[PDB]
């Protein structure tokens, strides 16, 4: 049938019997750094904790790491740990008396001539960007101090200098970050700080990396190389933040393990109505690729200080889910907000509402129709297992995958039931936290043996399903595992 | 194909070749009531002018009507004229000292006893709604003042009086609005002031009524009765504002000419996530029925006073279009905002982006898969005509329908091209302003003759698509007409 | 649904309510040359009369023509008139005493050296084919005297001469036709006799030509050129008789107006099981092209002298219909048989049985799915009209087409009801007799006017439908016609 | 895709890469009863040996059985052994002077009175069938002597005697066979000589019975009863020979293990064009049920005495395959013809041509579209396995089924590759010889162990596909088995 037919037969006041398939990423901040606070978040619905490396030293983040692992252990929970890189930046230079006041209607010259690095004035100051006047055009814009100060470029004065118009009052201070909307800029894939930070990330055993400002496939390869051999199993989620990213998404997807749609960042460069559509394209492309996609920024912002969001905000979360996002991310709302638990709980409810209003069969059919023939054995087995779920109406799907690969492959086909992955690696448990539908369960092969005939992982998988209330004796499950991940079975729960 | 495959093959940076199918309803007020501002709105992309009859007297609205018809005639435009009723209303009485401070954990007595109307205290105050004790039960909820004050009903004290638990802190002032979530509210379809508004409306030859707070099919019938014989051709668009209304959607739709999803009102009573889903359900049911649906309230609100809306707002509007809405409505943004024209231009842009990002073929198939076999001739002819537009890539669809019925029927099937409707009735032109994809063109039979063989109306329609830039010579159009209902199609080269 | 589902729900003893869509071509001979005989055939179910120009002079065929037109007129029937060309031949030379006896196991030399033209013996004789020993190989075969004498080529003796093995007793006589199975032979598209015959055909106003031995697209173009300007509206049906024909069918179809599958001819060269499959391919290709295809030879042969055929023969007729043939052709059975009327009647019954056992919706969907998008207006209109028939369950489809074009286009989409074509040309009436489903009705514009608003042709079309018992008042028809063939209507019969 | 699109893209001159899926049943007789000739037949492509029990004594058939098992063991082949019963029989009595000449327009009295058995005249003769006057009514028909003499019943003269109209000239001789078209014929399922044949059959461990002249489900049950406890695993294949049988096809199918379409017998009673359609209907119903169907009689008849058949005959055989038949049967062509081996080789060739010209995917879809949702596990597993063969292009499908049930279930879904069945039962090997696509391979559990984890049977099956030339290392196979019914699939690389 169809989404159209799903909508018209929907009873919006009947209870939802579905279980939450989407996953929530939370930013850790002052509101939420303690063991207790982190437990609250875990109980509320957090799957992944995001360290924002734009702020805070290594020891700040070490605290997040330690307290998160203490909390997760207490609760018997696998939580993903994500390092979100600062990324390259363009900074202003210095000012006399450490700052300057600008007024709506003033002109100010901005220059890449270093002679002005140390000596900025209301009238002229330095931006650390050698190709400034090859890059930014007249009528173009520059934003400074997290997008707060807006300058309209009036004209090119010389090869180092632009004349600008001040659109709003701001008091500008030493070495602020700059925005150059609409420009191919000459910045590296990773900064030197990024390099130190990724190194730290690898030493601390992070699960995934949110790579800032990704513009090309090669830049992703640079993050891969940075992480090096020792971090070859850390996932890279490339953050798409601008027109180049959106333009290069096919290659970036190929190179990455996943994508983050940074809506607010995109919205600096691109008309809002085109960010909406970019979000759709980017999400659909990841679905088709079977790679996790995370929707970030501008999510339930107003809930940072209010106990309830606007409907518009709620609708925007819903729609990311409808779009096909695995995950939705919270920023300030958990990092520094008044209601971190409540907002996470509320996200969970919204997700669940939208899940229930989606016809999953339609997306399954849609992904399926993208598949070229012949398929590889591994695609065939996973898409065939999902097809079996719909056909016999199974209430859970169990995959035995040590790396998580098949869990991701299954998920990509959008079964209308939960996916359980029995794995021998805790790392796989933490990394599956960004994959829709999935509950990872850890099989301890050191304790219980190698389980060559699978009997013990199947049984663990089934017990997990029973204990979360997905199945009871008499229900059907589909099980995917290796022979002596290419075997499927259809079983009754006993 | 599929929406998914449409998405992955989409380039957001290519120019858009499509022509806007969705329609914009604007509320007139002080920002936009002058002839000159109305011409601005029309040029900016208004199809329907909304007279909000909560506010303003008849004289004030007469100025709207006179100015609108002066403005529309100058620009040769057909503009829908809509009366939006005040409707029934639950308000509190007065408080001593002008208001009262209610803290959570407080209990308060609310009474429908007229003797307390003017002496509300922290202890006890008046609510105008006599069947209060009957329709709100213990465990039921009362929301006051745009839904910000929440009261749980603990018990009935007498027939006049309920004891309520205060859930949350709020300062409550003279005559604020009350809502009764979940309840069957026992107010009339039309207030007494609504009958006088309707009366004025029919006198002035309005095109449609936006009927407030519609909860049942029978209430739609009461609005139908109130317009009476004289007003029999005026479209009724039922406003769905609460739980009962959402629940009774099938009946209300069948009785109405179309639906308006009143999100702000819905959101007072219903949790926000269920408004999102409710909207989807309502729109999709209207889609199936081939009746216009209008998404209203909380659209681009911040743009009332700011030059820019938020991305979330823009997203909200776009998604109304994705859901399948024919129209989107502006309220304060045009009625009193600083950027009337700019907001309308911006809505048009959003609409057109979302249109371009939609796989129309998928909605065509979805609608078509729902028709029973065999089809009636008219249903086969209209769906066949829309299928032809896709198969030969025609660039407009021309429909000859004096009442507008076939144009609505063609728009149901979602062709990805414009729909021209040749009609002999001005009223139909104005009534079609709420139907997705349609541009009505008037055939003046008094000047050009009865056109028994349709040839003149067919040429008029082709000329219309030429003037508007939809087709040039060598393009294809698809034509639908009678030889009753439409029973013929043509496929033609534009000359 | 499907043919599979159609079969299982079929009630084989319930009456058939369908009307005969397939058409029957009859060969005219001694059994059937009189006015009376020809009337019998017309009443029995003949749509097309075939003159076989392999035998009989011009005056012989003039008699067929005259008597057929006399008969058709009496009965108020439009019958197609088809000239089937002799084609090029390879003849032997002469023999002393005008013949020679050969025995199973004898050797005989065959030569293209003309010195032997006049002087053939049991031991050596002439075949009029200069490239003989470049063409026929050892182990290859030659057949002489309508395929009766079989010679196996033992060896090449020199450049003019082959040594052969005699497989069967035959008494071989002056100037018999030869078969060279498995060979690209060097023969013209038309013979000089063919040229005279086509000329005669054009003077006598034939409707169509069955072009013998068509091997390439250019050869069809040669028949087109032969017929010339004066015969530019005569249809060419290319007869496929060998491997080259089957190999070149795409181009031959493109160039032709239709195809005849000459099964017996093909079966000389090609294994029987491959003729079965050739028949399928050739028929399907014509369907997809919207061009008539006729199944010929070896149809109900045994009914030439017996009052009933074998089941195998019956099944073979049925299957041509199932395959998708517009038409099935009778040869000796009507040309020289004992039961010309009965065999034609029996063909009609078989056709009708098979029609009723076919799921036409499946072929409609199948043709439809071949169509590239965009379609032209004319394809769109016809395929849309047929789609309407299924959708509102119309009981007839009426096209107004003076040339018959739209009738052929409609037919190609396989409606499950009869097609009526109102046309201003009697020639169109006669030519539509090879197109499945179609009843042509003649509108006399000289008598009744030009009917610019179509009212009179619609009314004539509807009356035709009523009078054949296809519709009654209250039924639906679909009508396709031109504006001021691009208008469709759906009407109720009054 | 579609059969149509498969046709137009087909090249008849390309070599065929497929392996024969259809099976050939051969009747043994004097041409082929020797060990040496049976080895010829096996090498030529016989899967099933048919003992025709209309003719020959037990000793004669014992020689068949002994020779067949000598021949099959030498070549290491599994050959189905089938008993085809004589069945009940309506014959005339004797005539004075050895026969009578009946001219059309003559009337004749036919009687079931035993006193006329030996004295038939032009006026009156005997037919052995006591309920004649009851089951043939005025207007009903009696066919005699392979259906060539047609009699219309005019009236019942007494309880013994019918007055008949002669439709057509014929010379009628001692004890010719009679048919009663349209009638419910009141003969037993099994004659007395049939019980002795069956008895012999079960003693000798035959694989299947071809049960003659089956008209009702209850008659199938009688054949089931006659094989009794000892013969409970012998397949019953019901022969459909007349109108009642065709009419009762749903019941007969449900009661049987499969069906044989007896065309010659059908054609005596039913007009030839309806036999063609009847065959389609029967085959398609067997297809849907997943039970084997065998097309028999009038196959390549002229090849009994000629080196070549006619194209029409070849066409007939090919179309049995297109219709969806699992098997085709040879009669006189092998039993007494001059070219036993050549006819079988030729059938194999025809079968394989027709196989190659079929779009198997279309039959897969057709079958699959008929399953109810939700499916049972076994149905989901088997259809899913066949789907995998198409999706990854596997080159054989391996099924572990001791009874053969899943192999039959897999063959229902029409994979376009061979099906290997690993079974622990020799009987299953022989029984699978009538199932489209299947090669059974025997797992000797006594020698190799019980194979609880299936690994040995999986390797055996892979080896079997290697020996047979279906796969090489690097190809894919699909595997089905239990962990009851089949509930697991694998997809594997051949090593
Ligand atoms: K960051
Ligand atoms: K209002
Ligand atoms: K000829
Ligand atoms: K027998």
């Amino acid at each position: 049938m169809s989404q159209l037919a799903h909508n018209v037969n929907l009873s919006i006041f009947e209870p939802i019997s579905h279980h939450r398939a989407n996953r929530i990423v939370c930013t850790i901040g002052p509101s939420t750094q303690s063991v207790e606070a982190l437990k609250g978040l875990i109980r509320s619905g957090m799957s992944v904790a995001r360290m924002n490396f734009s702020h805070g030293s290594h020891e700040y983040h070490q605290t997040t790491i330690n307290n998160l692992r203490a909390a997760a252990t207490e609760l018997g929970a696998h939580i993903g740990l994500a390092l979100d890189t600062k990324g390259p930046e363009i900074r202003t230079g210095l000012f006399k008396d450490g700052g300057i006041a600008l007024a709506p209607g003033d002109t100010v010259l901005v220059t890449s001539d270093p002679a002005f690095e140390k000596i900025g004035t209301k009238e002229k100051f330095y931006i650390e960007y050698p190709r400034l006047s090859i890059t930014v055009r007249p009528g173009g814009f520059i934003y400074i101090d997290d997008g707060v100060l807006s300058l309209k470029v009036l004209s090119k004065e010389d090869e180092y200098t632009l004349k600008c118009y001040v659109n709003n009052a701001h008091f500008l201070t030493d070495r602020k970050g700059c925005n150059l909307p609409g420009c191919e800029v000459d910045l590296p894939a990773v900064s030197e700080k990024d390099r130190e930070d990724l190194k730290f990330g690898v030493e601390q055993g992070i699960d995934m990396v949110f790579a800032s400002f990704i513009r090309t496939a090669e830049q992703v390869q640079e993050v891969r190389e940075a992480l090096g051999e020792k971090g070859k199993d850390i996932l890279i989620i490339s953050k798409i933040e601008n027109h180049q990213g959106v333009q290069n998404i096919d290659g970036i997807i190929e190179a990455s393990d996943g994508i983050m749609v940074a809506r607010g960042d995109l919205g600096v460069e691109i008309p809002a109505e085109k960010v909406v559509v970019a979000q759709m394209i980017l999400i659909s492309k990841c679905n088709v690729a079977g790679k996790p996609v995370i929707c970030a920024t501008q999510m339930l912002e107003s809930m940072t200080t209010n106990p309830r969001p606007t409907r518009a905000e709620v609708s925007d979360v819903a729609n990311a889910v409808f779009n096909g996002a695995d995950c939705v991310m919270l920023s300030g709302e958990t990092a520094k907000g008044k209601y971190p638990n409540e907002v996470v709980q509320y996200m969970a409810r919204i997700c669940l509402e939208a899940q229930s209003a989606t016809n999953q069969a339609v997306m399954f059919n849609s992904i399926k129709k993208m598949q070229k023939l012949p398929m590889s054995p591994e695609e065939a087995v996973c898409s065939s297992a999902v097809n079996s779920v719909y056909e016999v109406r199974a209430k859970a799907l169990l995959v035995l995958s040590n790396s998580g690969r098949s869990a991701r492959l299954a998920s990509k086909y959008r079964p209308d039931c939960p996916i359980i992955c029995a794995t021998t690696r805790m790392r796989t448990c933490r990394q599956l936290t960004i994959t829709r539908s999935v509950d990872a369960v850890f099989y301890d092969a050191e304790r219980y043996g190698e389980d060559e005939n699978k009997e013990k992982r199947v049984q663990l998988g089934v017990d997990c399903a029973k204990k979360k209330g997905y199945v009871v004796p008499g229900d059907l499950m589909v099980v995917v595992h290796a022979d002596h991940p290419n075997q499927t079975r259809i079983i009754y729960v006993s």
